[PDB]
């Protein structure tokens, strides 16, 4: 009879307002900041998100000694997915565009931390084709600690990213000659 | 027997409550800075919107070296719509128009972040026609970072506009022979 | 068997409590801001509602270089009409009455914030006539940002109102060689 | 059975707590202002009530340049009743007794707020009579903003009354001579 | 069967407490203030209760220009009285007692709030002679402002009481040649 | 059947937890303040309880110009029974003992409140044969206002008690040539 | 059935949690200050407890012008016993040690609050026989405020006991030629 | 049939989550303080538990006029053991190691609060052999107040412990020329 | 009938949301303390994780007279694994990399808290290998107060981990002929 169903109907609706919930009140955040000591300004600052948003502006420039703070975050409301995108600078002293790249992604049964960052030829806002070129084409780093790289034109940076899936990103971009923290 | 029927309405009674109070607690907000650097003074401020409402008026005017602050929402209460907007002000030293339109829709499934800005031929407030002209017949930006744009008669916008759902939006309007931020 | 009504009335009063305390906590507001500025003493000011109502009274006058401050409201509890009224003030003077009107109504499925002013002939306190020549015989303005107009005798005013069901309303009265805000 | 008669009790009372918690919790208050600047000393103030109580004295005089402030309010609990009521001074310089008459009514669906004042011969306390004059016999005032008139005797009022559930009056008492706040 | 008896006793408990809750969370209150401007000292401040309790002591005595301040109220819990009592003191200096008597009712549909004072011959602290005369043999003031009566041996005294369920009750008490607050 | 006694406990523990909450939650105190301005030091402070207990010590003297203060208060826990006790010292200088003896209790449909104190002959501590002499032999005072009576030995007492189910008393004890508060 | 053996399982626990946390919700509490001004150190400072425990230490020892503050306390959880105990020190410039029991029970049906203390030959460290010779054996004082007793020795001590649940003692050790408090 | 089964399962798992939560909630603590004014640096802090932990390290050192504090606690969640452990320092300036050992069981009905202190030949850290020798080989202290020893080798201590379920647990060691707090 | 099944899946998932509840509120936590007074310089910080994360970045050096503080956590959620993982710095003044490993276990049935350092030949960041050297192939430390052993090239270690479930640990790195804390 029909009150199998309407007890069914409440315990169908009382489970699935909680794996909603659940869904909703998971945390990935991620928050990034790229120091210039690299002796060039940097401006025309650009992103772009494969999962996640970010409710700040980026600085439209960054002069030399100064930081991008920048932190993007999951997809608000039950929707069970990451954070993972682009962001870059055009340097107009040397005629390249810096990006960096970055996931914090939601299951991580299948996939971890990245990051990645490159100093592209002219003048390119971040997009799809940055996005796979830095986390595939690419050789990106894992989320263990500092690493070290040349940009090539004069340049290196040094950074790191933590573990958890709430991620603290750090980058220090700076000339070959000199050294980090 | 009737009993059922009782039963059912206390299940539909329960779920449409919780139905409309998720509805009436999904936030979509704007908030839109129009920074007047361009030397020329900016008057009669005028606005319209497809959806969503502000609470406080727009300044009369913005005189050189001041910035609009001004504060778009959704409709209050369990409606499933965005902000769809347009701001406009007169600049009497050129003869022109200034507008400005952004959106911040509630169906992310199918829309996206927009925004876009033009300097129109004499005196007309923002209405229906400067909405589809900015959103459908003009090239508008996506809520990507910075990007830039001449409006003719001397002067240039450069602006940004957030991904999320509750978007910080920022302009700079400025003379052809100077520099953003 | 009469079990049935009594669960009938369970539902029935569960339902029409909820139902009446969302009709009283729909809050409807309105904040009137009329700026002295026109060289004349104000003096007799007086109301009009069609709905909602104010707590505080007027200032009796209005010296130049002062603003009314005024601030209507719905009728409390579960009863579901708007804010719309009038107030006035007499201008000893130049031997007339200036007129304000404002529209807050409760079903925007039909219905739209407005508002107006006049100078009316002689000392004519405000009453349902004047609602309706400021409402339906005049041309109303609709809320979406400022506009100006000429009340004859020397003066004008400049205004806006807000798109907003709690909405702010702000108009300064000014000589014809003056400019706003 | 009994069963249906004991669930009809449970409904009953169930019902009967929220109506009258109800009656209890709908406000009816006054806030009474009466500033003297007559010139003459005012005495024996005195009261009376058709509805409502005040949990406060009056002032027993009311020197030049000073104001009675008075606050009445309804009868406390369940009882469906507003204000309305009667105030009144003896001023020995003039031979005369000022009187004051307000109502704030429980049911808006019949009655709305008034006010009136008047300055009888010799000396005579608040009452009845006093309240039927005051309300029927002479001609009151309703609640729609600043309203002026003679009292006789060199002297004359100027003052207002809210429209809201929760009221504020205020009245000066001044010479003839003289121009009101 | 006895489940009829055990839901009625549910019922009936379930009322029972309520009930009771009501009537102990029902105010009756009163706030005396004797000001003593008489130019003689007052002692042996003495009281007697019909109904209701005062949790401080009177002072000893009340030198010139001095006031009792004095609290009583209802009996606390389920009962359903309100406060009716004398208060008392020997005049040294006249060879009489002031006695002052005040009444606040638990059942305002038969009753009403009450006060007198009278100077009695000799020395005899406050009782039941002292309330029956004071409020049934004597004429007695209703609670509705400023009262003024001689008390004969060259003393007056001038006085109120608030018409509330939680009243205050002031008193001056003077010679006869003088003019009170 | 057997559901019917397991449904009548529910109802039995269901009172007697409320009915034991009741007795345990009605509150009798006392507050007992004794000046000593006799000329003479006290010692040797004692006590008795036929009802009732304190948490703090007596002082074990108080010389001229000091006060005892000390605060019985009703037997904690569901117990149906008041304050009534003893306290006493002896005056070395004069060879006699103060007592004073106090009554707050629960039931007052029987019993109200009262008081009383006397110099007894020789060094004798606060027990029943005080009590019952204090409360039953002597002339003891009821709880309405001051009361004044010689101790022999050129010395008096002045004090009070209130009427109070949380009862303050007050007593001065004094040199016959002097005047109390 | 079963049905009633779970019905009844759920009154059985639901009675037991209440009657486990009534005996945890019970205070017994002691606290107990003894004034060395005996002229002598005090040293070696041990304890006993029949009932009872305290959570801090004693001072190793007690120079003369300073106190033992010391607060025993009930056994923790449902356990129905009061405090019960003994403590001791050594006084090595007079050969004995003071010792000092208290009682404060659990069921006062049957038992009281009491106090003793002795100066016993030699260095006995508190033990089971000074408990049973302090308590029965010796005459040791009810908590009925102050008593005074020589301890032998060129010593005595004067000290009183609360009669309450949660007891304060007081005891001040000096010289016989000296006078307490 | 199953719906007994059911039910018993409710009963089942609310009493087991009631008992593990007390098992969880029952405190035992400890809290150990070893004041050295031996006269030499101790070093090499070492620890072992038979059950129970701490939180914080042990200082590597204790110089001349320093102490060690550290706070012991049991094993957290439902395990029902208690505080037992050994401290250990090694002494260079003597050629020995100061070992100290405490006991706070879980369950009382069969053990209580223990200490003991040695000074072992060479260099030895605390171990389960330190745990026997000093429990159950040496003649251990209960806790009720203040023990002396020799340690042999110039040395001494003094100490106590609480018989609190939260012991606090204190020793002084020092030169066998000298007296203890 | 299916009445059963529905009762069954809300004892289901009644004990399933508590069992994850436990599993998500279980802490293991660790903070490592790592002192620089080797008087040589450490650069290139890195990390691994067998179980467990960490929010912050390392320092990406650490100069002379200066520590690391960092602390790693569980994985969050119902996930049941400790914290199990490798910290590691490059020193180049003496052509080695410094390591350190820490274990702090879910499950205390089968293990216990660990850890261990090394002086390894060349640049080598922390990973498995490390781990297992660390853990299988060196003799590590369990947590029991300080430890000190030789790291070779001049180096050595003391250092301590404490026992509990949120663990403490600290080292100081030092040169062979200085003494610790
Ligand atoms: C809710 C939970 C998630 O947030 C965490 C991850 O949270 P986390 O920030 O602590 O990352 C630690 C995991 N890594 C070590 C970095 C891989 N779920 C898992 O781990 C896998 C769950 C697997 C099953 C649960
Ligand atoms: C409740 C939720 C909404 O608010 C969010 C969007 O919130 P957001 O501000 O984080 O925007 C992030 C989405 N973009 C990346 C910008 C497209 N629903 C969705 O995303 C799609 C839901 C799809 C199904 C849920
Ligand atoms: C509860 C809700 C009301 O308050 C809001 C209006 O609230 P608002 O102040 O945001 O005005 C925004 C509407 N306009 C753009 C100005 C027309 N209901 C509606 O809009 C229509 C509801 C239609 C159905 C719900
Ligand atoms: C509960 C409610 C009452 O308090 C309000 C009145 O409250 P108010 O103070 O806002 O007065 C506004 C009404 N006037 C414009 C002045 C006539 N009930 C009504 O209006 C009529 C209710 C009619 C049916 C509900
Ligand atoms: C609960 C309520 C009582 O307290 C109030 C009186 O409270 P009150 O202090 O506002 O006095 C106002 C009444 N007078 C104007 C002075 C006569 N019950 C009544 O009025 C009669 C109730 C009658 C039926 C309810
Ligand atoms: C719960 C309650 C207990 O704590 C109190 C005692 O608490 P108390 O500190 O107020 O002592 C007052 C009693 N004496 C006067 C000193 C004998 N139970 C009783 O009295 C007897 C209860 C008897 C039956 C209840
Ligand atoms: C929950 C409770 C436990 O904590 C307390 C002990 O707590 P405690 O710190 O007050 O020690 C006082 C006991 N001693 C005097 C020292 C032996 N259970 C017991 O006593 C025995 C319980 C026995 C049955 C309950
Ligand atoms: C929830 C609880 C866990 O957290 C604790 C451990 O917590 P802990 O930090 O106090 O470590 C003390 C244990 N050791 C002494 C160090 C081995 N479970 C256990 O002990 C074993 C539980 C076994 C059964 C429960």
């Amino acid at each position: 009879a029909a009150g199998t169903i309407i007890a069914g109907a409440e315990l169908t609706f009382g489970l699935l307002q909680n794996l909603l919930y659940f869904f909703a009140n998971v945390n990935r955040k991620c928050a990034v900041g790229v120091d210039n000591e690299s002796g060039f300004r940097w401006q025309e600052g650009s992103t772009y998100f494969f999962s996640g948003t970010a409710d700040e502006n980026l600085p439209y420039s960054v002069s030399d000694g100064y930081a991008v703070l920048y932190g993007p975050r999951k997809t608000n409301g039950p929707v069970a997915t990451g954070v993972v995108g682009v962001l870059a600078y055009y340097i107009p002293s040397i005629g390249k565009t810096l990006a960096v790249m970055w996931s914090v992604p939601f299951d991580y049964n299948f996939y971890q931390n990245w990051w990645n960052a490159k100093l592209y030829s002219g003048n390119q806002r971040a997009d799809y084709d940055h996005y796979v070129d830095l986390y595939y084409n690419a050789n990106p780093f894992k989320a263990n600690g500092w690493h070290e790289r040349s940009l090539g034109s004069g340049l290196k940076f040094c950074g790191s990213m933590s573990s958890s899936g709430q991620a603290t990103l750090e980058i220090h971009v700076l000339k070959e000659s000199e050294t980090c923290m």
